[PDB]
């Protein structure tokens, strides 16, 4: 098995503008990718994992999400960092596109993508990370036994119950490697 880093996309890989869905409003936040190609290094698999409710409200569509996804991974690949999943949630119980108007057990706080990507993957989950700037994704992370739960200030603000459920709280992405060494 393998420890991973599992890693929300906006707020935590990309700048959060709002509902980003285009590839020329995505912009890396400063040093993500050279940590991510150093915790590859480190001997993580690394896994997006992202609610993206976006598609259910109608706010952009699957198309355009998938046409990201697809820019994200290759531009990711270009710069030598392999991810090794990506998993996303587009549903949302209010969704007004009915194709993604429903409950789940994707959508964080619900432990349903990292416990797929466990699966998949063969990952050691205590031996594993959780990074993002929000509670939903902490309580994922304690429900699917992964060992460090990480938030960082790239954002939205941190909560004190995001706090709360949270291991550790850096900077940025950009500081996990040298914390994980400490
Ligand atoms: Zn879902």
């Amino acid at each position: 098995s393998v420890p991973a880093i599992f890693l929300d996309r906006d707020g935590t890989i990309n700048v959060d503008h709002g509902y980003v869905h285009e590839i020329d409003n995505f912009e890396f936040i400063d040093g993500v990718i050279d940590a991510m190609r150093e915790l590859k290094k480190m001997g993580f698999a690394l896994v997006v994992v992202t609610n993206q409710s976006g598609i259910a409200r109608g706010k952009f569509t699957e198309a355009q999400f998938e046409t990201l996804t697809e820019w994200m991974d290759w531009s990711l690949a270009d710069r030598d960092v392999d991810l090794d999943g990506i998993y996303y949630c587009p549903h949302h119980p209010q969704g007004s596109v009915e194709e993604f108007r429903q409950v789940c057990d994707c959508r964080k706080p619900h432990p349903g993508m990292l416990l797929s990507a466990r699966d998949y993957l063969h990952i050691d989950m205590a031996a594993s990370y959780m990074v993002g700037d929000k509670l939903e994704d902490m309580q994922a992370a304690v429900a699917a036994n992964v060992g460090t739960k990480v938030l960082v200030r790239t954002g939205k603000p941190i909560t004190p119950e995001a706090e709360n459920a949270a291991d550790w709280v850096l900077n940025s992405l950009a500081d996990l490697p040298q914390a994980i060494k400490k």
